[PDB]
């Protein structure tokens, strides 16, 4: 049957039917095929495999993507020469093309492994891990001290807001209030509403428990602290948005190595997590993807069962774990 390949780093996003899977790579290292755009059917279980053309992004792992009214939108990752801050769109209405986009206004700095919020024109990017910015613009950035020691070019992580306005496709930074998490990278958002929900993520030595969310409309963070029982903190892991009133977590790396197989439901009322009881305990995954389906589910993809820092043990996976949250 067609079935695509085992990876870790893809991007995948939906329209509540269909889920578009691009890129990532997988071991025996190399990236999957760029021109490849695969598309799984939440209704029946079925993939297909279609090749794109036009300005064909090149292979990337840690790439944000977004699907809004079957437009996909792609920003940032790290290919063979390093990261990116190019913006690229796929019209899936309709041979696909993939159309660059120049992007009017800064960009944000080249950067992968981060996260965005959709609301109305915007697209809002969060975080990341990449170089150092151009320039000294709005927000922080810190050094990985072991990217000096390993590479030509260190890297760190950001805690940068920018808008793609998509009504004339031109980058800009808003005026935030309260305090920004601090920056991360391999962190989870999810959007409900006006508010744009972000949680854990790697910063410094730490792979972090905390809940935040940006107010899409004021700019102004808030700090959530549930009262009782919290998930471990962790990277990698998927947070999505199952109704007007939930997130789904799944999965990830906790800050002494161990891959989770645990999922939980944030409840947005009553500022409380609830685990949830699923048959995937011994299938744990970090840096795979998650969406949610118009019929309650969150379909997770790929990504890998355990350290996948250890290259040539990791194993990465191209399973469909279904979980049945609505
Ligand atoms: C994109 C290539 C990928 C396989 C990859 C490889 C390596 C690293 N990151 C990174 C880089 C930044 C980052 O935030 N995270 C998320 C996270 O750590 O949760 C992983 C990668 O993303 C970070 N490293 C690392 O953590 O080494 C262990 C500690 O060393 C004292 C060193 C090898």
């Amino acid at each position: 049957l067609a079935c695509p390949a085992e990876r870790s780093g893809h991007v995948a996003v939906s329209d509540g039917r269909h889920m578009f899977v691009w890129g990532g790579y997988k071991s025996n290292d190399f990236y999957l095929p760029r021109e490849e755009l695969w598309i799984y059917n939440m209704e029946t279980g079925r993939w297909k495999k279609i090749n794109t053309e036009g300005d064909v992004p090149p292979s990337m792992s840690g790439s944000c993507a977004v699907c809004v009214d079957r437009v996909l939108y792609l920003f940032g990752g790290h290919h063979s020469r390093g990261n990116t801050n190019k913006f690229y769109m796929l019209d899936s209405r309709s041979v696909l093309q993939w159309e660059r986009i120049d992007c009017q206004g800064i960009p944000p700095s080249s950067k992968d492994k981060l996260g965005v919020w959709v609301y109305k024109n915007k697209l809002i990017f969060f975080g990341g891990y990449g170089y150092l910015p151009e320039d000294k613009v709005l927000g922080t950035f810190e050094f990985d001290e072991t990217s000096f020691w390993n590479s030509s070019h260190p890297r760190g992580w950001n805690d940068h807001v920018h808008i793609l306005d998509t009504e004339t496709f031109t980058w800009s930074q808003p005026i935030t209030t309260g305090k920004a998490p601090s920056p991360r990278a391999a962190h989870a958002c999810a959007t409900v509403g006006n508010r744009g929900f972000v949680f854990g993520g790697r910063y410094r030595d730490a792979r972090m428990n905390d809940l935040h969310y940006l107010n899409l409309d004021t700019w102004e963070w808030n700090e959530l602290i549930p009262q009782g029982i919290c998930p471990v903190g962790r990277s990698w892991h998927s947070l999505t948005p199952v109704s007007s009133d939930h997130l789904f977590l799944f999965g990830g790396f906790t800050t002494d190595k161990q891959p989770l197989s645990d999922a939980w439901t944030y409840c947005i009322s009553k500022n409380e997590w609830i685990q949830f009881n699923h048959p995937y305990t011994e299938k744990p995954r970090l840096w795979h993807t998650a969406c949610a389906s118009d019929e309650g589910e969150v379909i997770v993809f790929g990504g890998c069962a355990n350290n996948l820092l250890v290259h040539h043990r990791a194993a990465h996976s191209n399973e469909i774990l279904i979980f049945s949250v609505q």
